[PDB]
Order: C-alpha cells, then sequence, then structure tokens
C-alpha cells in the first residue's frame, strides 16, 4: 500500500510558521482562518483576545473570561478535530522508517494545540479551569502512527518582533500570553521526552530525563484538582494518564525560526528524513486524502 | 479468554434510568454511576442548577442567546468529561467481540453513554436555542470511537406519564422545562432512528436531499435531519464540508452500536427484569489482558466512591 507522511507544523504563535512552510506528492492543510473568522462563530480570535483585555482589566470575572475562553476553545479546534476524524481511517501502520511517501501532509498545527496548549496556557493566564483544561486532554484523539510534530524555537525579543508582525485579525499583542504559550510549548517538549524515557507521573507525582517540575504534569498540581488531603481526584489522575498515553507515541522535531524564510523552509526539509511515514489503509485512501486537504484549505483557509 | 459485557442504559431524564441499573446489579457485575459529584463540586459549581437556569433566564429574556450558548457549551463540557475519561482509560483493555455465549466474568453497567453528554444534550440544547448547531458538531466530531460491544440500552415512557414521573424526581438544580423534556425526547428518538437507519444501509449524503428490528427509516426521522441550520450551509445551498465531514463522523460512531429498547411504563422490579432479559441477547467482548478484570473492575469502583450519588 502507499505511504504516506504527516507533519504537523506547532508552536507558539508570531514564529514565522505558516510564513515559511506555505513556502516549503506535498499538500498543505492551512490555518481555519475562515471557520475561526466566519462559520463555526464570528471573529472567535477577536473574542478570545477581548475577553482576556476585559479579564486582565477587572471589567469580568475569572469565571465568566472563563467560559468564555471555553467555548471559544471549541470554536477553534473544530476543523482540526474533524479532519482526525475523517484521516483517521485511512491511516495504516508505520513504513520500515524507505522510499519517497506517495503524499507529504503539511498541516498548520495538530489538533493538541486547541485541545491542549491554548486551553493550559490560557488557565495560566487566569482563564480557564484546570478541569476544563483536562476536559479538553479527555477528549484528544487517540494519536495514530505517524504523528511528526515538528515544534519551533525562536529567543523571546525575537518572537516578540515577528509577533509583532503576525497579528491575527483581532489579535492584541499581549506579551503574557506570549510568555504562557511559549512555557506551556516548553513544556510540551520536556513532556514528550520525559514520557519517552520511561517516566511515570504517578511514581514522581510527589515533587536521565526532564524533572517532572518542568513537564506539563506541573500545571496540574492546581488546588482545584485536589482533595482536602492534597490527593489527586482519580478523575484527573486518569486524565493525565490519558496525557501521558497520547504524548508518548508523538515523534517530535524541533525548528529554529531564528533564521530567513528560506532557512526556516530549508531547515524543515531537512527533518523531514527521521520523521516516521506510514502505509495508507486502502487503494484510494491517497486520492481521497489530497481532496480532503484541497477542500479544507479552499473551505476554510483564508 | 475472559470476556466483559458492557451496558449503557441512556435515554432522556425522569424514566427511572438510575432505579433499575441498580436493581440489576444488586441480582460479577458493577455499577457505574451519574457522575454527579464531579458535576456539583469537582468539575464545577452545582453544573445541573448552572444547565437549567442559564435556558430559564434565555427564557425570560434576562439572557441572549449568545451568552447562554457560551454558558451551556462550557456546562456541557463540565458534564461529559466523567463520561470522556472514562471511555478513554477502558479502551486499552477491550478485545474483540466473543458474544451471547455463556456468561461474562464481568459486566459493567453504566449510567448514560459518552454520547449522552457530546451529543443528545448538546442537539436538544441546540433545539433549545441555548447552543449553535457548529458547537453541537463539534461535540460530535469528538465523540471518542465506538469500542466494540457498545450495547446501548434506551429508555422508552409515554410522554403523559414521562411528564408526571418528572414532576416528582427531583434532581439539584434541575427546574422542570417540559419543553426541554420533549426535546430531549426527540433526540433520543431520532438517536435510535439514526444507529437503525444506518444499519438497514443508509447514506445521509444520498439522502441528503429527502429533507432487523423494523425497516429502514427516513432520513427526516434520524439526527441528520437537526443539521439543516441555514448556519451550517454554503451559498450554493449545500453543507460546507466541515460540517459535512462531522456528520461522517457521526454516522460512523452509531454504526457499530448496538441499540435496544426498554419499557419504562412499568414497576421498577418490572424493568430489571425486562432489561435482565435484553442482557443475554447482547454483545461481549474478551479484554486484551486477563488483568484487564480487575483492573475495570477498580476503576468503575473508584470512579463510583469518588462521583457517584
Ligand atoms: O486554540 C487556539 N487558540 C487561540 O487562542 N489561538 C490564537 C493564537 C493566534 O493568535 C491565532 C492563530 O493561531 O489564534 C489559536 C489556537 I489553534
Ligand atoms: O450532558 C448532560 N446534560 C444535562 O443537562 N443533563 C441533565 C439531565 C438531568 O437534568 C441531569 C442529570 O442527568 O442533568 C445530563 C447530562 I449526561
Amino acid at each position: 500500500m502507499p505511504t504516506l507522511l504527516r507533519v504537523y507544523i506547532d508552536g507558539p504563535h508570531g514564529m514565522g510558521k505558516t510564513t515559511t512552510t506555505q513556502l516549503l506528492d506535498i499538500v498543505y492543510v492551512p490555518e481555519p482562518m475562515t471557520y475561526w473568522r466566519v462559520l463555526g462563530a464570528s471573529e472567535t480570535i477577536a473574542n478570545i483576545y477581548t475577553t482576556q483585555h476585559r479579564l486582565d482589566q477587572g471589567e469580568i470575572s475569572a469565571g465568566d473570561a472563563a467560559v468564555v475562553m471555553t467555548s471559544a476553545q471549541i470554536t477553534m479546534g473544530m476543523p482540526y478535530a474533524v479532519t482526525d476524524a475523517v484521516l483517521a481511517p485511512h491511516i495504516g501502520g508505520e513504513a520500515g522508517s524507505a522510499p519517497p511517501p506517495a503524499l507529504t501532509l503539511i498541516f498548520d498545527r495538530h489538533p493538541i494545540a486547541a485541545l491542549l496548549c491554548y486551553p493550559a496556557a490560557r488557565y495560566l493566564m487566569g482563564s480557564m479551569t484546570p478541569q476544563a483544561v483536562l476536559a479538553f486532554v479527555a477528549l484528544i484523539p487517540p494519536t495514530l502512527p505517524g504523528t511528526n510534530i515538528v515544534l519551533g524555537a525562536l529567543p523571546e525579543d525575537r518572537h516578540i518582533d515577528r509577533l509583532a508582525k503576525r497579528q491575527r485579525p483581532g489579535e492584541r499583542l499581549d506579551l503574557a500570553m506570549l510568555a504562557a504559550i511559549r512555557r506551556v510549548y516548553g513544556l510540551l517538549a520536556n513532556t514528550v521526552r520525559y514520557l519517552q524515557c520511561g517516566g511515570s507521573w504517578r511514581e514522581d507525582w510527589g515533587q536521565p530525563r526532564p524533572h517532572i517540575g518542568d513537564t506539563l504534569f506541573t500545571l496540574f498540581r492546581a488546588p482545584e484538582l485536589l482533595a482536602p488531603n492534597g490527593d489527586l481526584y482519580n478523575v484527573f489522575a486518569w486524565a493525565l494518564d490519558v496525557l501521558a498515553k497520547r504524548l508518548r507515541s508523538m515523534h517530535v522535531f524541533i525548528l529554529d525560526y531564528d533564521q530567513s524564510p528560506a532557512g526556516c523552509r530549508d531547515a524543515l526539509l531537512q527533518l523531514t528524513s527521521g520523521m516516521v511515514q506510514t502505509h495508507v489503509t486502502t487503494p484510494g485512501s491517497i486520492p481521497t486524502i489530497c481532496d480532503l486537504a484541497r477542500t479544507f484549505a479552499r473551505e476554510m483557509g483564508e
């Protein structure tokens, strides 16, 4: 059966991901901007940044910001969620990780962006409950074989300069969200290594590979998740087992962004060499995926 | 290898599902209750009270539509988490179908399936104007893959009788909304139809233009009929592909479910035995490890101990 290579370009916003991956047998599943702005709701991006502003300015409550914020995170990852679901059937097993794949699918972000990272970063900003965050983790789709996630690398001061340009419609420069999101993505990369090096959160919770204190597990030592004796409630501990399961099988690659669009584009091409591809499940899988990838781009990509 | 029998008793509230599920277990078998404690303390505060009050404010014209959807969506997310984590934690243990075939080593009886929190209630609330169709479709797209041996028992009770029942059985925060009762009832009716329409070979894409245990129902008698919303329609007249792809997920999730109907218009003991009768002809599954049994047993017993009642 033909082989496919899936590549999910992810990381904090304002790094140059999209603006260097478009540059990059090869299909590009762009950002669902039309779905965020119109199809699922109107100006979701604007709504997100405005609520954090009213929150920050004391015009609304933590609880107000939280319901508005949770609701919107559902809108943000909808296209990512259906795409996975419709795609999942065609993904076969690892391809003796071989000749060039029949198709390379470049995604502008992975389902965990809206299901884990942004929700985690907003909890870190005081606008989302760790319980809501864990609800989204619990809803992360199973990790199919060949899930290659490229995360971005760029110094802060430089990310601020880019961010100053990658201003989405409705977006407001919030260096705190920029720091909350950078940290979240940082912990994300540490979590994968932790899990892949054989770390057990249950065994390390009472506080070579990263320290549990440097993985995403640190965020869930939140007072809301703990019983009167400091015990993590089981529902939550089960949501953490699922986070461990989902993340350990992912393949993570770092693309340094502190270089030229060419260089970034050039680097992404090199990383390609160690990504895990897979076989499709049917003869028509490739053609169907392509049309899927083109139909998504036309409709929701702006 | 040891087999397992999972049964989710679902359907509208105010019918007697929880009582009979209990009874059934009072006759091994383990009970996975409604995460009441999660809905009112662990996940958030008084979520059921929050749900019924928001619709109310909506109805009173005190809150706008958008205000309510924002609250409903969030509330519905809290309502389903225990169901969703339990399902994701169970999954690695579920093996292939066995059948019924002799008695199972373990029988799990669930109070509602994940699709209640991720589909039925949201669809009923959309229908009540308290949530958006895109949001419902967003939940649908997130319904977990249907494990084999998914036996769903949906309840039936005459409308008048259901109404009088509701007029008693007090849930904290729940305020008697009969419009919501009918909505939830119709949603569950469409659900049953949908599973079947799907099993009789129905194709929503082939039948879109038209908008066993019985003949194939009409697409307009299935859940697909709710998604004929102008919000989800492209200027050309058809659904945008995002929503169309979500409906493909719905058909895929409900196609492998084994739905059964239980009559609630009888005594609690009757419902128990009527249910204990449906059970026999229900699909079983092996577990993936022998120790899946003890594992599964404790998860259920732990869930109940921490979230039930
Ligand atoms: O789940 C998400 N939540 C969120 O708030 N965003 C913001 C980041 C950026 O400003 C713009 C483009 O990424 O959208 C993105 C995602 I995916
Ligand atoms: O997703 C859900 N949404 C909802 O509104 N409910 C209501 C029904 C009943 O009032 C009470 C107990 O079931 O909670 C239940 C679920 I599961």
